[PDB]
């Protein structure tokens, strides 16, 4: 994805209400194969599948419009995206740990994307979808052909 030369339809999208909030974790499938492919050994999968995800959505306190601010509260991680737009790239630590590239996109009108690419090894990416379902955030991680999706409520 890249529209730099006039981007003046796409200066700037604001993020549709259904994603905003703050939503937690209600389930999700298929992740362990998720893990696996990602190249997560049992330790990280012991880690990763045991950790509660609350995802909080909001309008940037930046002061300036259609930004967002986002962060992924986990129970072993945490992570802060301070205003950011969709179709922005800015770096910021992921759930990875690492302090890195990240950008995101929304692809289609129901569904934001999320890619971190690190600074040390940009092959090891790493793709959420933020799909909307009913009244629930689902989000949708491939890797290998492996799709895993997690069920976000409300809080
Ligand atoms: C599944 C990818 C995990 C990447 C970081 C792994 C190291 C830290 C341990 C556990 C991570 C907890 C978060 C798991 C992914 C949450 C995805 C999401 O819903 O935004």
């Amino acid at each position: 994805m890249r529209g730099s030369h006039h981007h003046h339809h796409h200066g700037s999208k604001t993020l549709p209400d259904k994603f905003l909030g703050t939503f937690k974790l209600e389930r999700d499938e298929n992740f362990d194969e998720y893990l696996k492919a990602r190249g997560y050994g049992w330790i990280m999968r012991q880690v990763i599948k045991l950790a509660g995800v609350t995802k909080k959505f909001r309008n940037a306190a930046s002061g300036k419009p259609d930004r967002y601010d986002m962060e992924n509260l986990t129970t072993k991680k945490d992570t802060h995206h301070k205003d950011w737009a969709l179709g922005e790239e800015f770096q910021d630590e992921a759930l990875d740990s690492t302090q890195h590239k990240i950008t995101f996109d929304l692809k289609d009108p129901n569904t934001l994307t999320e890619t971190h690419i690190k600074v040390d090894d940009p092959t090891d990416v790493e793709t959420y979808e933020y799909r909307r379902d009913g009244d629930y955030l689902v989000m949708k991680m491939s890797w290998k052909g492996v799709s895993t999706s997690r069920y976000y409520k409300k809080q």
